[PDB]
């Protein structure tokens, strides 16, 4: 009972105390979830119908015979819905001894691991197993638009912005989105690209832009998925994804705990499954580095 | 075994069992007597 | 988390 510094004196009454809730490493939750439209949906698929053209007025003077006026044509986009799957072991001696919540602190990690992992395939996933991404929707340049594609607008210089002005192509790609999309329209980039924006600055040496960091009065998402400034690259998209996106998914976590495969050990096996792509290819414009 | 908190942890071992088989065999005397000691001897010999 | 053994899982 002497003093609580060396061990052996009484330092083995001491006993530190752990914390109450096991913390983590906080890694981004910036998913496009909050700007796209979730929709739950238990089935295989998801269906959104769109309109991919508008109908026609007349102006139909006093004596005038109105004859027929089109009708749009209207699109049909397949969400797949696919699955999410992630299986960790866990050690039964563990669970047992481990007075922390270890079964529900696994479906706390899983669940924010699965919000982040499927903000790479909102972002650029591909056809398999996973949903196609906005990134990987077949790109063509903006003025020789049609519905199966994404526009874009081109800066000018190869790897960077145009030397001559810049902020022009961003502002071309602001003003070329849209009259109703831009009323909730947001950038997504990601925290170098952001990073390089805010480097800008004028001949003075002043930097010309002025918590959520919106840029020109719009929203900024700052994904970590999206590219960097390349020699061809998409660093910069824009547009209404609340309309342009579609995610369809079913709103649980579901685990089963799996006692019996790997024996001394726990094995939860859990798997939300979540699929979408683009909604409407008006809705979002890119910004590519080309020329 | 005891555990490794690390381990494939397999299938031990079982009894292997053994039938023993009590045959249950048969115990018989068979003593001759004669029809004339049986009858003339006053010692009750049948019992006997 | 895995195993109680080694102590960094």
């Amino acid at each position: 009972a002497l003093n609580s510094a060396v061990a052996a004196e009484g330092g083995y009454l001491v006993d530190p105390q752990t914390s109450e809730t096991i913390r983590g490493v906080l890694r981004s939750t910036a998913s496009l979830r909050q700007i796209a439209s979730v929709v739950n949906v238990e089935a295989t698929s998801f269906d959104v119908l769109v309109d991919k053209t508008d109908m026609g007025s007349g102006w139909a003077s006093e004596t005038a015979a109105l004859s027929e006026t089109a009708t749009p044509q209207i699109d049909r986009i397949t969400i797949p819905l696919h699955e999410l799957a992630a299986m960790p072991k866990a050690s039964q001696r563990l669970l047992d001894d481990s007075a922390f919540d270890i079964e529900t602190w696994l479906a706390n990690r899983i669940a924010d691991k699965f919000a982040r992992a499927e903000a790479a395939a909102f972002i650029s996933g591909d056809g398999v197993d996973k949903p196609t991404g906005f990134l990987t929707k077949t790109k063509v340049a903006n003025g020789a638009w049609a519905w199966g594609s994404l526009g874009y607008v081109a800066t000018g210089a190869a790897g960077d912005f145009a030397a001559v002005n810049a902020s022009d192509a961003v502002v071309d790609l602001v003003y070329a989105l849209g009259a109703e999309y831009r009323a909730n329209a947001s950038f997504v980039m990601n925290s170098k690209t952001a990073g390089a924006v805010r480097k800008m600055k004028d001949a003075d040496g002043r930097f010309l832009w002025a918590e959520p960091a919106r840029l020109m009065g719009y929203p900024v998402l700052i994904a970590e998925d999206m590219p960097d400034i390349a020699a061809n690259a998409y660093a910069i998209a824009f547009g209404d994804f609340g309309n342009g996106y579609t995610i369809a998914e079913r709103p649980d976590l579901r685990v089963l705990r799996d006692p019996f495969s790997a024996k001394p050990h726990v094995l939860f096996y859990a798997s939300k499954r979540v699929g979408g792509d683009v909604s409407d290819f008006a809705a979002i414009k890119l910004l590519k580095f080309a020329a």
